[PDB]
């Protein structure tokens, strides 16, 4: 078969303690692989990893410390002996307009930069480091030494009043993709892209009952919020089909954010 | 899970007696499902039909004939008592200037209106039967009854020179993804699109060696073409995970085709 | 100037007796251009060019009848001498379910080949003729024989339920968009698409003021249809600044058609 | 007529001492508007406003320094008593790989942040501010109070390698433009983005000959680069055109950047 198994491959994904990191984390242990989980010490890592089993640790680091995403990284080699997967999934989201018309105010820009900082400046470094790890390994059967898969969102495309930042963040993530894709051609790493709609994690945790109802009633169809499971059986599918690269791929039941 | 079995669903492939049709009825069927081949009496689907055993069936039907299309799913119906996939995968690919400047000539612009017809026309008209069968379906689990799977092209969007015509009916098929997908949401029959790039079939079956060569040094990576397989597993992978909905996929090694 | 003036250029609008053919022509004669506007005989273009003055003649053909295609373009070339500029514009729009699930009817197929017959057949065929005119002419200062604008619509990003047809051959317009540019590229002939959202023209005019205040409503800003002139400005602008090549511009007041 | 003339318009151009910031400048000045341009003490903004008439002043100022901005567009207030139109179009570019696999090192990661910091941070740094100043202005007669130009680049849908950082802080300035004009709708500022291919300035001065020669082969069609004063072009029909609002404009002459 030109398509391969997860068995055996190490995936780290970061955020993944919570929401769609674990979505991805649980569905490639549940399919063979070593799996560390990136996250905050503040996050519930350790007791995640505990319940997933001894296919998994929980590395803790923040993305947009360096020396952190370096020694996490590091302790993954330690433990699982190589790198054959990344997943970008630890992201932040904002709500601001950038100045209030009605009552003249300015926004604290200092939530654009960190929205920049978490959501891309953490998934170059967890890209540049992970690469250093690929590089390591031979190259296999198809000529590859690993993958790379961002989260971006639909906001990259459809993005709504007040989401300007995170939007911003999610464009930098889908325009990153394909030079990335092309600097690691020839060294045998791929780079896809994973664009969610709305997806049931503790991200829409503080969204009362009036306001889910009102973003389930936009989804055409499948008419609800997609679930961890399907964007981990994503995730996987990438990983299998080598012939995905540079690409990103809306999941998100049709939806388009509206005005 | 969230995600499905294919084993028991009944799919239809157009185009299915050859290149990425067929390796789209040998997926599903090596997964469990039902498989009719629709594709054209000239064409060799009896024997591929034969070839891939007792749950595949090879109903001869031109795409163009809506008479012929209702027929054939009729006898999908009759033999494997409903429908659950339809794929859209027959199609046809001319390369001409529409005028020739250098020897003031004018193109054959039925060469057009045939792309058209069997790109764009022959997929409305599966679509739209497969459609009338879907609605015989019980809404499952998920509130689906059916799919339906566009086979576009990344001439759609990187169209070369020569490729007017063929890049034309494919931007058709990815411009018709989304409103089917919305025509349909609460009925329960998804529409999804996939771009291939270029994919080793009779379709580049034409091309001398330095040709060949030359395409695959476009291709970043793999640095390959895609191989008929890697189509059919993503054709199941949108089967089983039913959150894709009204997006169109590239699958095409990170390749962009130049000027 | 890099920027040429309008003045003195010659130009064809199909679908210029209405909408925004006639707004394209009439802000072409407004800036000194010779505008041919073809149309068909039931239109009411003789009227329209008459009113529109001496620059303006009225070439009756239908644009699916590439016999009166290419004598409409050879009247051109007897009253003007040459043609500098060939806009795509003239189209129809259905609205219809492929299969009513509800009822359990099969949508009218043909409708979907009208469609593209119109929409699609008509651009490639006055593409092609406009084409062998503008291959008469001498490269100017920047190398330029003629430019193609057509008109697609952000129906082929957006496409609501009801619009496959439609969106379908708009997105066959996108499509054609990039190769076409890249076919005559050392021709010196350019190929530009716009997108436009809603304007105000006699094909919205079925509508009541209930639809009609709906739609106003989704557009975010300016909160009104399109204007034809403003759609007849960004032709203009595409004409005189010959680096827009290859792209679609959608003009649309930001709005996204909505599930 | 529905399209307003620039004269008397006064607008911002971030960038506007070199390149395509003072195309768009010296553009808007040559049809009445009154231009600040912004830019570094360090470049030669003081020189080149002198150059431009009585019409034109230098704010200098750092776009990633929020403080900076707010004194620059104050003076732009008392100057010239409001704001109309701000371009944001300072940017700077960095080529690297993230990770040399052949030499086994990790890039200089703090170069992404200060591509972002430049590209991203200082394009919301100058909206916010800019809407601060809208705000204070009538809304005119189509409901109108400003109008917000980005300028992103092609490398946010074609990066090349080495580019993954310059594509990702253009493609976030692609994906904050939906959103941001969303934000604004019912204030009357709309928000574009221009997406320019190669174009003739100090950013591309360090390319010997072999390498101009090289990227101007790629441009399909004018075959050269863009002249600053085709983007200032660009730039002022936007201003005119009212229903331009959301959407991405590739000036690029259909390049389209290969791999
Ligand atoms: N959930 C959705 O509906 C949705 C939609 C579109 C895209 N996305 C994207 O999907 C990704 C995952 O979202 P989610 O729903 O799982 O969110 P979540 O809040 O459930 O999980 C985010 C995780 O990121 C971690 N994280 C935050 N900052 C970090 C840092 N500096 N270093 C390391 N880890 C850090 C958090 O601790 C948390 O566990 C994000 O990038 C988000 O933007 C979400
Ligand atoms: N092969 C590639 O590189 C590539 C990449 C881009 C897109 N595509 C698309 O993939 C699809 C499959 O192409 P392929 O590579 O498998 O080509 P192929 O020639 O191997 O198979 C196409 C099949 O379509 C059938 N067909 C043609 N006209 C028909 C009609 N009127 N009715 C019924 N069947 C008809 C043919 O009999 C043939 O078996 C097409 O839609 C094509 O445009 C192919
Ligand atoms: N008006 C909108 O809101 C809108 C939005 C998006 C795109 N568009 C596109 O803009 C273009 C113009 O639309 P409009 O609003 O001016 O419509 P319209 O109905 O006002 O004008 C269409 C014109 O096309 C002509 N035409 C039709 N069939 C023809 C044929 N076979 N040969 C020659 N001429 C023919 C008609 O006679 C008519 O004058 C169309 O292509 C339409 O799809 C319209
Ligand atoms: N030139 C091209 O080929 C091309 C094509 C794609 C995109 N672009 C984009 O066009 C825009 C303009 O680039 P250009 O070609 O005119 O380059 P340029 O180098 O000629 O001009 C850029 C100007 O930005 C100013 N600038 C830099 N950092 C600044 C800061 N912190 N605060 C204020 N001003 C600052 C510089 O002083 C300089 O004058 C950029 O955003 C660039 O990414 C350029």
């Amino acid at each position: 078969s030109a398509l391969r198994s997860t068995k055996g491959l190490v995936a780290l994904v970061t955020g993944g303690a919570s929401g769609l990191g674990r979505g991805a984390a649980e569905n490639l242990l549940k399919h063979g692989a070593k799996v560390a989980i990136l996250d905050l010490p503040s996050s519930a890592g350790a007791e995640v990893a505990k319940e997933l089993g001894g296919d998994c640790i929980f590395t803790p680091a923040s993305v947009t410390a360096a020396s952190e995403v370096k020694s996490a990284l590091a302790d993954v080699k330690k433990k699982f002996g190589r790198l054959d997967v990344a997943v970008n999934c630890a992201g932040i989201a904002y709500s601001f307009k950038l100045f209030n018309v009605k009552k003249k105010k300015l926004c604290d820009l200092e939530s654009v930069r960190k929205t920049l900082d978490v959501n891309v400046m953490g998934y170059f470094t967890v890209a540049a480091h992970a690469a250093e790890l690929f590089a390591e390994n031979e190259k296999d059967e198809m000529g590859q030494r690993g993958v790379i898969i961002n989260t971006a969102s639909i906001a990259a495309f459809d993005g709504q009043a007040g989401q300007s930042a995170y939007s911003a963040s999610k464009g930098a993530i889908v325009g990153m993709t394909l030079p990335l894709a092309r600097d690691f051609a020839d060294d045998g790493i791929r780079v896809v892209t994973i664009a969610p709609g709305i997806f049931d994690t503790p991200m829409m945790a503080s969204f009362p009952d009036k306001v889910r109802n009102f973003l389930i009633g936009l989804v055409p169809n499948p008419k609800r919020f997609g679930v961890p499971e399907e964007y981990g059986a994503l995730v996987r599918h990438i990983i299998e089909n080598r012939y995905l690269n540079g690409e990103v791929i809306r999941l998100d039941g049709a939806l388009r954010m509206p005005a």
